[PDB]
């Protein structure tokens, strides 16, 4: 009975230190580790739930689950209902609920055979999910007891391999460690460091299977939770409330698993085109004069900049929806001037609203009070905490009235200063004191029977009381949604205020966040370590459907070095959201603040990103319509190559662009994995060893300080556009194609183009979509949709990679071209043309 292999021992004392006598008294097994692995663990006979009265419907199955012997937690729910819904051929969904009481549930909008089968174990109860094609066991919850008590749910399963990713937000490799790892989801203001619960919580994992298939599991639960991985391999979800609401996505391809998950939580929002330009911010641009100098200094040194930002500096006494009348006296004019020059403007907004001002002197508070928009305490008054302005109340973004008040405050402020989006910070919600000015009461919500492994050892640490009252429920249940709900409210407020696509960047997030907003990784240090860690983290958020993500370029905390900021600017130009931001006391790190050689390297990075923007935009369109990733790990694209599975210091843009950054000081080369195929050096494409032929292998590449390695996959065509210091300017330039031929002379690509900012483009059909095809020494376009928005897009240059012999002639629509060049050393054919993306063309060579 207690002969259980070390790796398959499930912890029977997750709640407290326990003795042998206590362990045995719980009906558990005690065997000390020989050197984490639990000493007290469940025998196979440990009391669980029993399945009874299983029956079948057109939807799937239902059953009753009965527990006969209490667990060691209080308030077991002894009778539960199981509902199994076979929703699509790829998506299985099950719930375990209390049929006698509605429990808190996370608010969320809703040959022929499924890819899965489902079977059940009777006693102990478990759900077993097989992949039909190959019989692989994906889920098996029979491996450990089911616990379902009022403030403790535990459901375990075997995992199909040692390879699992997800469960943000944490500073870790992309592939998680199964060595007795405890992963805590409880949104928390803490600078990213390993082993800690950070700003967001996403209870989703993707698990790889031998051979390259995969599946995903989403537990729709917003309570504080630990997820415990052990090396058998196996996983335990351990939540402090709610219900078990479980989705399994069958893939089989990892990219399909992601798309299937996003079908449930929502596809990424389409950003405005300008949102993909460079953003520049710091805490400490303390006047409009200083802030204007940033744009002047960037422009004078030919650095592109689309969006100027301010941090707290603009506010009056650090309060939302104000600006001070000293340094920021002419804030409205500064923002109007930015617009006049073709740029946008972003500023920080915090959730907490100053509560200490004289009554009638501060409308956001006074109106909020009147309308009842704030989270309240035991006696029904606003919970008062401490943040930047001093004493503050906290908006309740589950209250419809608070949504309307937030819309009003944003619209009214926008009438004074026409900002183009919102940077929403401190929205965990972050509290400078514990719980509230008045502490928190003593009850089961503040002092629950199981506290997950949160920093500080309490749910109140750095945040508000858990038993505080919100419209939908207590904060205990809703905490992990605070940021998300604020992002939803801000998205709507911005739609209404501006009438064009919203641009929201948020610190705190929950599953489904990407449908409304983007994210940045928070207070990362200016260190080589954090530069390298940013790659897995950006990739992780793309797997979670938040493709508009990045880290603060050159780092936020501490002082960057020139070498670090070159390498960080190089890699960060491939963050889908690219912003350089800096803390109050740090040395300056704007691109123009460095030496000439460093400036040149930074300028090159920005120039290439701007050249790539039509392609990046199209990748975002694919994310938005099809649930694709924008930045993706090599394993998502080449999952049948098992050597890609642990690679997270390289990244792909889409299917075709491989970026291999230097991430260490003092390096002049880099070793990266190249999947099977031909990879062309993108430096061989004129922007205003030529080819790696890989069998699937590691390659060491020259990488001097001035360089980042970027390779284009054979078989693909990338649209490019001419230069500008803003997207307003760049969007008017002539376009180009980079055509990467296979050995057989084949390539394919696409362009999506719309006006860059309007709402409801796809629904109204107000966009142009063109496909490009290379075949048999010709290049053509295919006009999928041509509208007024794609009119007059001028194609003036076509660059072909992998042309093995010099051509004797090159034709564009049947006429010999004005001029072309061919380099026998690089196999590159560069062709000058006068064509239009929206009109059928044929280019050929022989
Ligand atoms: C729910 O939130 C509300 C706020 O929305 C919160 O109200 C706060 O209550 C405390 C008392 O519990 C108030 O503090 C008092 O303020 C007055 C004057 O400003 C003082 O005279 C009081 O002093 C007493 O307590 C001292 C202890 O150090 C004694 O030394 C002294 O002799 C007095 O007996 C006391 O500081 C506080 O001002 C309000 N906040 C606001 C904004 O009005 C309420 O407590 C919350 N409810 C729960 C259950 O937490
Ligand atoms: C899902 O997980 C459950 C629990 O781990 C698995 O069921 C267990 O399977 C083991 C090994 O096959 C069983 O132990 C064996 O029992 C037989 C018969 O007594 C004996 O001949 C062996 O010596 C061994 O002890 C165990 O009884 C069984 N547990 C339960 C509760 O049924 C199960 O196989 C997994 N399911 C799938 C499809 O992988
Ligand atoms: C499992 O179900 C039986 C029978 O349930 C009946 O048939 C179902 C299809 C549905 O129509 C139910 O409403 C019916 O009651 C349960 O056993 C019955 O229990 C009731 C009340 O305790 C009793 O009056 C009946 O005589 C019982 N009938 C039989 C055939 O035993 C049983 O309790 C269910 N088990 C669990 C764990 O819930
Ligand atoms: C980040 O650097 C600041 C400033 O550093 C100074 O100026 C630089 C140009 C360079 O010459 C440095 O060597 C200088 O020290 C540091 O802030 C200074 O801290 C020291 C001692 O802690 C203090 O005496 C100075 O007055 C500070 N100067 C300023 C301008 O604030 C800061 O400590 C560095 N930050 C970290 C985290 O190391
Ligand atoms: C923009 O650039 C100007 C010029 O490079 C900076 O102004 C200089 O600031 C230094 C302080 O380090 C002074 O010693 C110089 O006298 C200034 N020169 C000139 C010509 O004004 C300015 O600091 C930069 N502003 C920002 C926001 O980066
Ligand atoms: O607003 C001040 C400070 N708060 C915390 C944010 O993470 C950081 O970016 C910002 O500069
Ligand atoms: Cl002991
Ligand atoms: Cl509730
Ligand atoms: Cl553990
Ligand atoms: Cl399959
Ligand atoms: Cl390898
Ligand atoms: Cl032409």
């Amino acid at each position: 009975q207690c002969d259980v292999p070390p790796n398959s021992r499930f912890d029977c004392a997750p709640d407290k230190a326990i003795t042998q006598e206590q362990c045995e008294a719980r009906g558990c097994c005690y065997i000390p580790a020989k050197q984490g692995q639990p000493w007290c663990f469940f025998p196979p006979s440990y009391p669980s739930y029993k399945l009874e009265n299983l029956s079948s419907s057109e939807m799937g199955y239902t059953a009753t689950l009965t527990r006969t012997t209490p667990t060691f937690f209080p308030k077991d729910i002894l009778t539960l209902r199981l509902d199994v819904m076979m929703e699509t051929e790829n998506r299985l969904h099950f719930t375990i609920k209390d049929p006698a009481n509605r429990r808190y549930e996370v608010p969320l909008e809703t040959a022929p055979s499924p890819l899965y089968s489902v079977e059940f174990s009777e006693e102990p109860f478990g759900v077993i999910v097989h992949r039909q094609l190959d019989g692989r066991v994906l889920l098996n919850t029979t491996v450990a007891p089911l616990f379902f008590a009022d403030q403790f749910l535990q459901l375990s399963t075997s995992l199909p391999s040692q390879y699992i990713t997800g469960l943000a937000e944490h500073l870790s490799p992309l592939m998680l460690s199964t060595s007795w790892t405890r992963i805590t989801l409880w949104n928390r203001d803490l600078a990213p460091t390993p082993g800690a619960n950070l700003y967001g919580s996403h209870p989703f994992y993707l698990a790889l299977e031998d051979g390259g298939s995969a599946h995903g599991v989403f537990l729709l639960n917003s309570n504080a939770m630990d997820v415990v991985l052990q090396p058998s391999p196996a996983l335990s979800w351990r939540s402090t409330g709610g219900i078990l609401d479980v989705y399994i996505f069958l893939g089989p391809e990892p990219k399909s698993v992601v798309q299937q998950y996003l079908d449930v939580v929502g596809y990424p929002f389409m950003p405005p085109y300008w949102g993909l330009g460079f953003h520049l911010c710091r805490w400490g641009y303390s006047s409009t004069a200083i802030t204007r100098q940033v744009v002047e200094n960037m422009t004078r040194a030919h650095f592109p900049l689309d969006v100027q930002w301010n941090d707290l500096d603009y506010m009056d006494s650090r309060r939302d929806f104000t600006f001070n009348k000293d340094g920021f006296r002419d804030f409205p004019a500064m923002v109007q001037e930015l617009h006049q020059g073709g740029r946008r403007y972003m500023m920080i907004v915090d959730p907490a609203i100053s509560s200490s001002g004289p009554a009638g002197s501060y409308r956001p508070y006074d109106e909020g009070l009147r309308r009842g928009v704030f989270i309240t305490n035991e006696t029904g008054q606003p919970l008062i905490g401490k943040v930047w302005p001093g004493s503050t109340a906290f908006p309740d973004f589950t209250n419809p009235t608070a949504l309307a008040w937030w819309e009003d405050m944003v619209a009214e402020f926008h009438d004074q200063v026409p900002f183009d989006g919102m940077w929403i910070d401190m929205n965990e919600p972050s509290n400078f004191i514990r719980g509230s000015e008045d502490g928190c009461p003593n009850n089961e919500l503040e002092n629950p029977p199981y506290v997950p492994g949160v920093v500080g050892g309490t749910l109140q640490a750095a945040t508000i009381c858990a038993s505080s009252h919100q419209f939908l429920s207590t904060h205990y249940n809703l905490h992990n949604l605070y940021g998300l709900t604020e992002a939803i409210a801000s998205h709507r407020a911005l739609v209404k205020a501006r009438g064009t696509r919203p641009f929201v960047i948020s610190r705190s997030t929950f599953a489904g966040h990407g449908r409304y907003a983007g994210h940045w990784t928070g207070d990362v240090w200016s260190s080589w370590e954090q530069l390298a860690s940013s790659v897995p983290e950006i990739l992780q958020f793309n797997l979670l459907g938040v493709p508009l993500v990045g880290a603060d370029v050159c780092g936020f905390l501490g002082n960057t070095s020139e070498e670090l900021c070159v390498r960080w600017t190089q890699l960060g130009a491939f963050y889908p959201f690219m912003r350089n931001h800096n803390s109050l006391l740090s040395l300056p790190q704007e691109p123009y603040s460095f030496s000439e050689p460093a400036q040149q390297a930074m300028r090159k990075a920005l120039t290439l990103r701007y050249a790539l923007l039509p392609h990046l935009y199209t990748l975002f369109h694919q994310a938005h319509v099809a649930g694709e990733t924008v930045a993706r790990p090599l394993f998502l694209e080449f999952p049948k190559d098992s050597s890609t599975w642990t690679v997270d210091h390289q990244l792909l843009w889409g299917e075709a662009l491989l970026i291999t950054p230097v991430l260490q000081a003092g390096k002049a080369e880099v070793t990266g994995y190249f999947p099977l195929g031909t990879w062309y050096d993108l430096q061989t494409v004129p922007i205003e060893e030529p080819a790696i032929h890989s069998e699937g292998q590691w390659v060491t590449l020259p990488a001097p300080l001035d360089t980042i390695n970027v390779h284009l996959r054979a078989g693909y065509i990338i649209p490019l556009q001419g230069p500008g210091l803003t997207t307003t300017e760049s969007r008017q330039q002539p376009m180009a194609l980079a055509v990467a031929l296979t050995k057989g002379g084949e390539a394919r690509g696409e362009l999506f183009w719309d006006d860059g900012e309007s709402l409801e483009v796809l629904e109204r059909g107000a966009y142009t979509q063109v496909i490009f095809l290379a075949r048999n020494n010709t290049i053509v376009n295919e006009l999928v949709r041509v509208t007024s928005e794609g009119a007059g897009l001028q194609l003036q240059k076509v660059t072909v990679l992998g042309v093995a012999t010099a051509p004797q002639q090159v034709l564009s629509n049947g006429v010999p071209v004005s001029n072309f060049t061919y380099s026998p050393d690089t196999k590159v054919l560069d062709i000058c043309v006068s064509l239009l993306m929206g009109e059928q063309f044929l280019v050929s060579w022989c």
